């Protein structure tokens, strides 16, 4: 029969009304600079294979971050560069400063503005209830902007959120998985990190949209207010949905599958079972209760929905009572 089609309920046609060159990144011509304008100072990497470095612009002695790109198709290099140029100057979007190639190895690298980041595994333990509301609101500014610009981030997670806590500066980074939204397009479901994958990716529903980012944001919020990182801790993609189903219940999951006529992998038949939708009070205890409030639970519940159409938009999220005090202080 086939799956039922889907369209984003906001910013549906913003790319159609753009000139072709805005979203047709395969035709984008890159102007490569010389990496000899920057001297690498220290590896900021997280693994053996990442190539992120702190560097100095020798011309003006300003601190920057150099990301040496892994060998992927030239299309994906142009896609990330075009998206970074399209979003330049947006709220809490990382600023692309330069694009260079190593003269010897001809390896392409992206140069970004420097952020004095504190890693989330050390920062989140210290965040007050107000800090979480403040930083969630800052992420929502970046998400509403890039969604309004016809772009899905598709890899929202704490590792991709740089925070200068001293200056309360937040930047959304790592746009190498980001894509342009086009109504009716079927996208690859092998995106985002496992613990932040939306149900549509896990059940192989390809006609998704910006609301994928809002599920990932819901996973971040749940880990922060409940002090459980990550919140849905699956062992693989199949077990990831099982972890979700033990919290949100299987009834809404099978309703979601029936509504879009999604063909469920036969492996999910045995492992999913039957589970009720749990109340969020079950995850509250004396170590996290100071971060949990009725406003936080109401907001979180509206992000973590199987049906991507029923999740809050970034704009709707920014108007939730959970952020009333943050909006007041900003004005
Ligand atoms: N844009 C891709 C993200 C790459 N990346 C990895 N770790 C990073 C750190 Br730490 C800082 Br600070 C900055 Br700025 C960037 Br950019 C980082």
């Amino acid at each position: 029969s086939g799956p039922v089609p889907s369209r984003a309920r906001v910013y549906t046609d913003v790319n159609t009304h753009r000139p072709r060159e805005y979203w047709d990144y395969e035709s984008h011509v890159v102007e490569w600079g010389n990496q000899d304008d920057y001297q690498l100072v220290r590896k900021l990497g997280r693994g053996k294979y990442s190539e992120v470095f702190e560097a100095i612009n020798i011309t003006n002695n300003e601190k920057v971050v150099v990301k040496i790109l892994k060998p992927v198709k030239k299309k994906k290099i142009k896609r990330e560069i075009k998206i970074l140029e399209n979003l330049r100057g947006g709220p809490n979007i990382i600023t692309l400063a330069d694009i260079v190639k190593d003269p010897v190895s001809r390896t392409p690298a992206l140069v970004f503005e420097h952020v004095n980041n504190t890693d989330f595994k050390q920062l989140y333990q210290t965040l007050t209830d107000y800090d979480i509301r403040f930083y969630m609101y800052e992420i929502l500014k970046a998400l509403d902007y890039c969604h309004s610009m016809g772009i899905m981030h598709r890899d929202v997670k704490p590792h991709n959120v740089m925070i200068d806590h001293e200056h309360r500066k937040l930047r959304l980074i790592d746009w190498g998985l980001a894509e342009f939204y086009h109504p009716g397009q079927e996208y690859n479901v092998r995106v985002a990190s496992r613990y932040f994958k939306g149900p549509e990716l896990l059940v192989d529903y390809q006609m998704y949209d910006y609301s994928l980012d809002m599920w990932s944001l819901g996973c971040m919020l749940a880990s922060m207010i409940f002090r459980k990182e990550p919140f849905f801790h699956g062992h693989d993609n199949y077990d990831q949905l099982v972890r979700i189903a033990k919290v949100l219940g299987t009834e809404d999951l099978y309703d979601y599958i029936d509504k879009y006529n999604i063909e469920l992998d036969p492996r999910f038949n045995d492992i999913l079972g039957r589970h009720s939708r749990k109340r969020w009070e079950r995850f509250v205890h004396s170590e996290n209760q100071h971060l949990v409030s009725p406003e936080a639970l109401d907001f979180l519940d509206k992000l973590l929905r199987y049906d991507h159409q029923s999740r809050l938009t970034a704009r709707e999220a920014m108007e939730h009572p959970y952020f009333y005090t943050v909006v007041k202080d900003q004005a």
